[PDB]
């Protein structure tokens, strides 16, 4: 029933631009509403991936692999899936082994990676690839990981396990100021869940 | 060691912005990101989700999902009830209140989560995720009523939790839809719990 009738450009920056969509509602009616989206999104299936991180160690509970920085649109620190824009041309499994190696120093191995989800729908167009990985942390080359980051990355790791996440995140947030990612929250949700 | 020094507004709709922000990163060099927020937040968040266990005996348990045609993403998404919190409402009731009229079931909270940030690369945006059972067998929600406002056009869509995420899979592979990533993080950690 519903379509895109028309988008007009409201405002373009160099990363991100804001629109002026009109589009068709199911009663017929021509209706308008104010969409976002990135001025950097070519043939890429998504804009980004972001990346579950499974660290997985002998004689270890399995943890998950978190980051934390800086966010300046949110002016304060979060705690995040490591994740990253897909370069053109590059596939999403690929982003999401360069990114996690780059934001936490792990190499690690596809498991699972997901078709184009949205980040936040009735506000934005960005997508991911949200790609499960795993990380053999008795490999030597996972043994004293050192981030890669690009000019002004700044990323810390914060490993958490999996068995008790929710919690873990929750005693971070009482512990300082920062916001625990929506995406991260819904996961650690649902490993209490079940 | 980072902070916001300033925002510039670059362009200023009725419902969305985009800045400039100026931060300082940790090296002590300054540095831009542009950032989109919201104009509407007065508020603990600008949003709750819903995450609706609906309850019934000798049924599996199911999630209530909803899909809508969403703007932004010039397609339909199947995502978590949601909306935004009324000035002066709680998390609770704006998700009470959403949860019913995007689905017409009536819940009960069983846990409500602290803000989460919703994209913090390129926005500001925060909701609550607001866990709620339903009691299926109840006579209130026996034949649910949906009441949208004005100008929302809602399906409801329930999937076992058991299998939540083979059966996200599967709608997007036959029904050209977007799944929320926030539904898709909670269905891959019902999968990957234990
Ligand atoms: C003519 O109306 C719009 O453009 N509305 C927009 S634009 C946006 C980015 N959000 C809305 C919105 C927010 C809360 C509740 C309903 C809608
Ligand atoms: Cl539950
Ligand atoms: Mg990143
Ligand atoms: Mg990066
Ligand atoms: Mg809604
Ligand atoms: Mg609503």
């Amino acid at each position: 029933k519903q379509y895109i009738i028309s988008e007009e450009l409201i405002s373009e920056g160099k990363w991100v631009k804001l629109e002026k969509t009109t589009y068709m509602d199911p009663t017929g009616k021509t209706r308008t509403w104010e969409s976002v989206k990135r001025t950097t999104r070519k043939e890429q299936t998504a804009d980004g991936v972001a990346v579950i991180p499974v660290l997985q160690r002998t004689l270890h509970y399995e943890c998950i692999v978190l980051v934390k920085q800086f966010r300046p649109p949110m002016g304060g620190y979060c705690i995040e899936f490591p994740a990253g824009l897909i370069d053109d041309g590059e596939t999403p499994e690929a982003a999401a082994l360069r990114e996690l190696e780059e934001e936490t120093g792990y190499k690690g191995d596809i498991a699972e990676c997901s078709p184009a989800v949205c980040m936040d729908p009735g506000l934005s167009n960005c997508t991911i690839h949200i790609v499960t990985v795993t990380i053999n942390g008795d490999d030597a080359e996972n043994a004293r990981p050192k981030p890669k980051p690009g000019d002004g990355e700044f990323v810390e790791v914060i490993s958490l396990p999996k068995n008790d996440l929710l919690q873990r995140l929750d005693a971070l947030v009482a512990e300082e100021h920062l916001t625990v990612d929506a995406r991260v929250y819904s996961y650690a949700l649902a490993l209490k869940h079940a």
